[PDB]
Protein backbone atom coordinates (compact mmCIF):
# COMPACT_ATOMS: atom_id res chain seq x y z
CA UNK A 1 0.00 0.00 0.00
CA UNK A 2 1.24 3.54 -0.82
CA UNK A 3 0.25 5.81 2.10
CA UNK A 4 -0.69 9.47 1.86
CA UNK A 5 1.42 11.77 4.06
CA UNK A 6 -1.40 12.65 6.53
CA UNK A 7 -2.87 9.12 6.43
CA UNK A 8 0.50 7.73 7.54
CA UNK A 9 1.01 10.45 10.18
CA UNK A 10 -2.37 9.43 11.70
CA UNK A 11 -1.56 5.72 11.61
CA UNK A 12 1.87 6.25 13.22
CA UNK A 13 0.32 8.47 15.88
CA UNK A 14 -2.33 5.79 16.63
CA UNK A 15 0.45 3.23 16.94
CA UNK A 16 2.31 5.30 19.58
CA UNK A 17 5.17 6.79 17.58
CA UNK A 18 4.46 10.51 18.35
CA UNK A 19 7.29 11.42 20.75
CA UNK A 20 8.44 7.80 21.14
CA UNK A 21 11.92 8.09 22.78
CA UNK A 22 11.67 11.87 22.24
CA UNK A 23 11.16 11.81 18.43
CA UNK A 24 8.15 13.89 17.33
CA UNK A 25 5.81 12.51 14.64
CA UNK A 26 7.29 14.60 11.91
CA UNK A 27 10.64 12.73 12.28
CA UNK A 28 8.93 9.37 11.69
CA UNK A 29 6.96 10.62 8.65
CA UNK A 30 10.09 12.22 7.15
CA UNK A 31 12.06 8.95 7.60
CA UNK A 32 9.29 6.93 5.90
CA UNK A 33 9.11 9.43 3.01
CA UNK A 34 12.81 9.09 2.22
CA UNK A 35 13.24 5.40 3.09
CA UNK A 36 10.35 3.97 1.09
CA UNK A 37 8.39 6.89 -0.43
CA UNK A 38 5.52 5.76 1.80
CA UNK A 39 5.25 2.33 0.01
CA UNK A 40 4.85 -0.55 2.42
CA UNK A 41 6.10 -2.95 -0.32
CA UNK A 42 9.58 -1.37 -0.79
CA UNK A 43 12.55 -3.74 -0.72
CA UNK A 44 16.19 -2.88 -1.38
CA UNK A 45 19.17 -5.22 -1.44
CA UNK A 46 22.36 -4.17 0.43
CA UNK A 47 25.92 -4.87 -0.72
CA UNK A 48 26.49 -7.28 2.20
CA UNK A 49 23.60 -9.53 1.02
CA UNK A 50 21.09 -8.27 3.57
CA UNK A 51 17.81 -6.66 2.42
CA UNK A 52 15.79 -3.71 3.73
CA UNK A 53 11.99 -4.16 4.00
CA UNK A 54 8.88 -2.02 4.09
CA UNK A 55 7.90 1.46 5.01
CA UNK A 56 10.89 2.04 7.32
CA UNK A 57 13.32 -0.17 5.39
CA UNK A 58 14.21 -2.41 8.31
CA UNK A 59 17.29 -4.55 7.67
CA UNK A 60 17.49 -8.40 7.67
CA UNK A 61 21.10 -8.41 9.08
CA UNK A 62 19.67 -7.69 12.55
CA UNK A 63 15.96 -7.31 12.75
CA UNK A 64 13.97 -9.89 10.80
CA UNK A 65 14.32 -13.31 9.18
CA UNK A 66 14.23 -13.62 5.35
CA UNK A 67 15.85 -17.04 5.09
CA UNK A 68 18.70 -15.64 3.00
CA UNK A 69 20.97 -13.49 5.21
CA UNK A 70 23.49 -15.96 6.72
CA UNK A 71 24.39 -15.02 10.33
CA UNK A 72 21.35 -12.58 10.57
CA UNK A 73 19.99 -12.07 14.11
CA UNK A 74 16.14 -11.72 13.90
CA UNK A 75 15.87 -9.29 16.81
CA UNK A 76 12.19 -8.37 16.17
CA UNK A 77 11.31 -12.07 15.89
CA UNK A 78 9.34 -11.75 12.71
CA UNK A 79 9.57 -12.88 9.10
CA UNK A 80 10.77 -9.87 7.03
CA UNK A 81 7.71 -10.35 4.78
CA UNK A 82 5.52 -9.31 7.72
CA UNK A 83 7.08 -5.85 7.30
CA UNK A 84 5.59 -5.44 3.83
CA UNK A 85 1.95 -5.58 5.02
CA UNK A 86 -0.58 -2.76 4.46
CA UNK A 87 -1.04 -2.86 8.24
CA UNK A 88 2.05 -1.06 9.68
CA UNK A 89 1.77 -2.66 13.13
CA UNK A 90 4.76 -5.04 12.65
CA UNK A 91 6.98 -2.29 11.21
CA UNK A 92 6.06 0.10 14.01
CA UNK A 93 6.70 -2.44 16.76
CA UNK A 94 10.07 -3.34 15.25
CA UNK A 95 11.02 0.35 14.74
CA UNK A 96 10.38 0.90 18.48
CA UNK A 97 12.99 -1.78 19.31
CA UNK A 98 15.43 -0.28 16.80
CA UNK A 99 15.20 3.33 18.03
CA UNK A 100 15.66 2.13 21.65
CA UNK A 101 18.94 0.39 20.71
CA UNK A 102 21.27 3.26 21.66
CA UNK A 103 21.66 5.18 18.41
CA UNK A 104 18.13 6.62 18.28
CA UNK A 105 16.94 7.48 14.75
CA UNK A 106 20.52 7.56 13.43
CA UNK A 107 19.95 3.87 12.65
CA UNK A 108 18.05 5.18 9.56
CA UNK A 109 20.55 6.63 7.12
CA UNK A 110 17.97 8.70 5.22
CA UNK A 111 16.78 10.21 8.50
CA UNK A 112 20.35 11.20 9.42
CA UNK A 113 21.04 12.69 6.00
CA UNK A 114 17.70 14.19 5.04
CA UNK A 115 15.53 14.80 8.15
CA UNK A 116 17.82 15.34 11.14
CA UNK A 117 17.99 19.04 12.01
CA UNK A 118 15.41 20.07 9.36
CA UNK A 119 11.97 21.52 10.14
CA UNK A 120 10.37 18.07 10.47
CA UNK A 121 7.00 19.51 11.63
CA UNK A 122 6.36 20.48 8.01
CA UNK A 123 5.70 16.75 7.42
CA UNK A 124 2.55 16.80 9.58
CA UNK A 125 1.42 20.33 8.59
CA UNK A 126 -2.26 20.51 7.74
CA UNK A 127 -3.10 16.96 8.82
CA UNK A 128 -6.10 16.03 10.95
CA UNK A 129 -4.53 13.93 13.77
PT1 LIG B 1 -2.93 0.70 11.91
PT1 LIG C 1 18.15 -15.48 8.61
PT1 LIG D 1 -5.66 9.69 14.89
Amino acid sequence: KVFGRCELAAAMKRHGLDNYRGYSLGNWVCAAKFESNFNTQATNRNTDGSTDYGILQINSRWWCNDGRTPGSRNLCNIPCSALLSSDITASVNCAKKIVSDGNGMNAWVAWRNRCKGTDVQAWIRGCRL
